[PDB]
């Protein structure tokens, strides 16, 4: 099934945030309304953050997560969850290698904001 | 329900991640065998990462976020959540004030690292 | 923080399903806009199911859970969870009494149907 | 990734419960620890609870749960969400067509029970 995916409500302002646990660079594209909108990209084996960012959702709400390293697409697993009926976490983990720990990017989208 | 505990298995590092959406400055513990390890503090209205840091769940395993505005408890929401077997997210929002959002400080807390 | 309420897309159909786990008979009441919509009633130690219906989410999409047992209201925990962008679960535990373990009435709503 | 395998608690009691929502006759089968432990199927575009059943996830805990329909395999999404530091949900769906809905069998394994 398709990962990385998530229609957010429309014009809604969102945080997007990336952490790195992997030897190898990672490269994580979000994109609205299928362009890009924020690029972030960093090395780290200590859950750096790589990125954080304040993004607008846009007039379809189509907000997509891809991350590549060395060259090629991670694999991707993902899934939104919502407390309380008002708060939204739409959740990526990435693999870019052959041990399935699903961390080498970690992607956190949240909202609403203010 | 109890909110803002989890039980992560024992002697792991995990990232805990807070961020900030209200006009009154959080303040975030994060309590690893009900003892203070990490503290966060700061005022956002557009989702600044007030703070990042590298845990270990130690003996016992538990974690436990509290929130504050400058004394006041913040009213709690939890969640854990699992991808691929493998990946967790342990997730809390917390509320200050009347209008539920309760995205006034949020926290993500993740493992595996590395 | 509230918790069984939850906001479905309008006019939408939607499973509603009830198990039980516990000593005490389980009384489930799903609103809809407000309004009670479907009951169920039973008794379990096993998980068996007390009921399962077919709704209607209306234009207002307002969808609650309420769980008692002899009158007392129930706390209750509860989270939505979406899985490929496409397929929606509105998850309800309740407890009855001094264990905490939150199974006394499990509620499962998914959708879409179809 | 892969999806639909759970690791639960060794040697607990949980409960397994299937949906329909296809014109295709879904064919479940769960297994416990590699065997093969409950079998379910039928054929509804309407939510029916295709069936239920308590199992124990034996020595190992491992769970798994695949979904087909006249012989085709579905490709399956899944997650575990845990509310309140111990209500526990493995969730799955899946498609055996081309519409992406992922609701044609939808599978929840829920624990603890009693
Ligand atoms: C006098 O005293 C004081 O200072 C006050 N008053 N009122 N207030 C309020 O509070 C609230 C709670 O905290 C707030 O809210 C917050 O923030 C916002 C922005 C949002 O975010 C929300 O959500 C949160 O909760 C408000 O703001 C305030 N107001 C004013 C006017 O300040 C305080
Ligand atoms: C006379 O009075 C009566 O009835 C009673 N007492 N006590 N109790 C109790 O309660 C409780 C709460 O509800 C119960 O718990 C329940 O169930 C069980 C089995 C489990 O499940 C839990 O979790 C729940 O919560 C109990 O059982 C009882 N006990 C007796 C002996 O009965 C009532
Ligand atoms: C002749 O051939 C046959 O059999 C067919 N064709 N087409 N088909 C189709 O398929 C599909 C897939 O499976 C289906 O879908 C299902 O169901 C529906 C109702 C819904 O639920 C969906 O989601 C699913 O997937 C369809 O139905 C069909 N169509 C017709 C018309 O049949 C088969
Ligand atoms: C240090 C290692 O770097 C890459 O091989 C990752 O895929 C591994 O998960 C691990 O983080
Ligand atoms: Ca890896
Ligand atoms: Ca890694
Ligand atoms: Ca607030
Ligand atoms: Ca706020
Ligand atoms: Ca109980
Ligand atoms: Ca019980
Ligand atoms: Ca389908
Ligand atoms: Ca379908």
């Amino acid at each position: 099934a398709t990962q990385g995916v998530f229609t957010l409500p429309a014009n809604t302002r969102f945080g997007v945030t990336a952490f790195a646990n992997s030897s190898g660079t990672q490269t994580v594209n979000v994109l609205v309304n299928n362009e890009t909108a924020a690029t972030f990209s960093g090395q780290s084996t200590n859950n750096a953050v790589i990125g954080t960012q304040v993004l607008n959702s846009g007039s379809s709400g189509k907000v997509q997560v891809q991350v590549s390293v060395n060259g090629r697409p991670s694999d991707l697993v993902s899934a939104q969850v919502i407390l309380t009926n008002e708060l939204n976490f739409a959740l990526v983990g990435s693999e870019d290698g052959t041990d399935n720990d699903y961390n080498d990017a970690v992607v956190v989208i949240n909202w609403p904001l203010g």
